[PDB]
């Protein structure tokens, strides 16, 4: 009953991977895909994160969860949970409970692009809930939705914001392209992070602890670990801000002193200036109003809107146009 597709491993995938990453080296002002955060090491890093005491979206998110999952289960009557970006899947399970609880619960489809934290989190499911078939999907979804499977009827779950970490011209291509996976019947459950006080915003990206630093960091150890660079750790530092034009959170590392790094997988060397930034994640955050309309664009409709009290976090329910 347990199933893993593999589409990250090919070296057509490969390929596409690598040639982000040097576009990203290689460009103007210098970027990341955030993706690379999330080897072993960032995956823990990440679960670390949403324990802080600044980082209020996992918690917030979970508590819509722990009292909406009824009521968005019985919107859906989905017997099939499909879950991008699934990571460890712990909110998830209360997805999955009130699936149950429903007696409508057939099928789990975690999406990652760590395939590690999908062998994790699908026999764990796989235990927790016999009987279930689990689909485990180690792909990109911004290049691999396609392959989820079609059966029965779905609730794509795309919780924690991460939504946030597409610009928009590829969050609305996603979006599209999502919406144009689904089937009559399907539906998309969406978490989106809201505009609020930057001082909280700001201060979730940048704990007292270290702990984002350490995973903003991480992703130059994943970079030279892999791809064989020799970024020095030490000579970057952590940078969160707020950008309000675009209204996101932004994470940069910034070079301390003038740098020369390699990146021999890619046969690139590349420099940093001091006090060069480079661009590693954004966090947008949204209004109420335009992810009802950025869902639109894209050609689906929000049946449905749950926040907490105070307004800090939302999860959408959409089907097609
Ligand atoms: N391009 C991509 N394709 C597939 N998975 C991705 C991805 N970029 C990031 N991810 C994965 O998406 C998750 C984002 S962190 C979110 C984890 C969990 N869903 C939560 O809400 O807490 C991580 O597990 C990361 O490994
Ligand atoms: N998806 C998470 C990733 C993250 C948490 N902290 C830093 N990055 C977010 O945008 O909030």
């Amino acid at each position: 009953t347990l199933s893993l597709a593999n589409y990250l491993a090919a070296d057509s995938a490969a390929e596409a991977l690598r040639r982000d990453v040097r576009a990203g080296l290689t460009a103007a002002p210098k970027s990341l895909p955030p993706k690379w955060f999330y080897d072993a090491v960032g995956s823990d890093l990440f679960d670390q994160i949403t324990r802080l005491p600044e980082y209020y979206p996992t918690r917030t998110e979970a508590q819509i969860l722990r009292t909406r999952s009824a009521e968005i289960i019985a919107a859906a009557g989905a017997d099939t949970l499909v879950e991008l970006g699934s990571g460890t899947s712990e909110k998830t399970r209360m997805l999955l409970d009130a699936m149950r609880d429903a007696e409508l619960l057939r099928r789990f489809i975690p999406f990652d692009v760590d395939a590690g934290v999908l062998r994790s989190a699908g026999a764990a499911i796989g235990a927790e809930y016999p009987g279930i078939e689990i689909d485990a999907v180690c792909g990109d979804f911004e290049e691999h939705l396609g392959k989820i499977p079609h059966v029965g009827r779905r609730l794509v779950v795309f919780l924690g914001s991460t939504i946030g970490n597409l610009t928009p011209a590829p969050r609305a291509e996603f979006l599209s392209t999502l919406a144009d996976t689904l089937q009559p019947g399907d539906s998309l459950l969406l978490g989106t992070d809201l505009v609020k006080d930057t001082g909280r915003l700001v201060r979730a990206y940048d704990d007292a602890a270290g702990v984002t630093a350490a995973f903003n960091r991480n992703v130059l150890a994943v970079v030279n670990r892999e791809l064989s660079a020799d970024f020095d750790l030490d000579a970057f530092e952590h940078v969160a801000k707020w950008n309000s034009d675009e209204e996101r959170i932004e994470m940069w590392l910034r070079a301390r002193t003038a740098q020369h790094v390699r990146v021999a997988a890619l046969d690139l060397e590349v420099d940093f200036a001091a006090g060069e930034e480079m661009l590693t994640e954004v966090s947008c955050k949204f209004r109420p109003e335009n992810v009802v309309a950025e869902l639109a664009e894209a050609g689906l409709r929000q049946t449905h809107w749950w926040t907490d009290p105070a307004g800090d976090f939302g999860l959408s329910l959409a089907v097609r146009l």
